[PDB]
């Protein structure tokens, strides 16, 4: 069996992704877990704690699958690079969608909460973007769009779409399945669009 | 004075935009108010409906400027007139700094509260929607672009620039209007990266 530290975790996932940070209560996640309150309290602290945790719980994997996806598509030219990673989050979504459906919470928690996360996930997301900024060097970009216009444009398209998808799609994996395929098009037509709008 | 429902729907835009929807007591718009608490379930009934006719309200007010603006601006093209009308967003937000503070508060309360809003106003959003897409029929699309990826990225990009700085500049309109320039010079070109690579 899970250990408990860990069953809070995964009651955790659940629950914040069902009814959002503010709503939920620990009572719940702990009764979810079928564990002892107190040991909530043991591990996490308060409900803030345990949020945060299960955050950076969540965050941490993807970002072990980024990283080995960087390494081994590294070369890629950067608009190829970023609709294949689109086409993995897609699919990582679809399978995990308990999981994706936490992650789109982060809007609702209040100000401090989504900052502390934001400022300790800053280094771990500044590794996407340091790639992105390196690779844009190698683009043959229009005489009138700087690489800081770029960078902002891309940037803002990935993080972007990720959030509408992960909104759009809530709660409903099967019409993400169902959908995939118009998705992953439609990324593809929209990355060419920047490419040609951004390149001489 | 202001009326008693005027003076309620102020307060609620104050609170709300402050914390949240969910963090929100009817009792302290009434105190902030300064109303009998009763007052708010006489003419509001709950926290629910007294946010709804409070986003109504502040959405009801602004569709009345951009049908000026549509008519007045009709004729221009619509990547100048998206720019123009961007212009517009922002001077209001930074002008009506807590009104943009409500405003984008829309995204904490609960999935059924979002969606009756969002029913709701799809009738008036449906304007701006139904002139992009009779606009992008004079548009020399690029062999590969449909209308239909066309509209759909033009109001991603639209809509999901206001989501961006009104998250960013939240509480912050002196920060806005000193940025604003900049975000000025960031949208027009955005804009002509767009129009470039979506055209022939």
């Amino acid at each position: 069996m899970l250990s408990k530290r860990d069953a809070i975790l995964k009651a955790a996932v659940e629950v914040f992704g069902k009814k959002g940070y503010d709503r939920a209560t620990t009572d719940e996640i702990a009764e979810k877990a079928g564990v002892a309150k107190g040991l909530i309290f043991h591990y996490f602290k308060n409900k803030e704690e345990l949020y945060y945790q299960a955050y950076m719980s969540v965050t941490e994997k993807l970002q072990k699958e980024f990283e080995n996806f960087l390494m081994k598509n590294r070369n890629r030219d950067i608009f190829d690079f970023m609709e294949r990673w689109i086409e993995k989050k897609l699919e990582y979504s679809a399978s995990h969608p308990e999981e994706a459906d936490f992650l789109i919470t982060l809007v609702s928690v209040d100000e401090g909460l989504r900052k502390r996360i934001l400022l300790d996930l800053e280094k771990s997301q500044r590794v996407f973007f340091d790639f992105v900024r390196e690779k844009l060097k190698d683009l043959d970009l229009a005489e009138d769009v700087t690489e800081e216009i770029a960078l902002k444009f891309l940037m803002w398209f990935f993080s972007g779409f990720e959030e509408v998808y992960l909104r759009t799609y809530q709660g409903k994996p099967e019409l993400l399945k169902r959908d995939m395929n118009t998705l992953v098009e439609e990324v593809k037509v929209m990355l060419r669009i920047l490419k040609k709008g951004m390149t001489k």
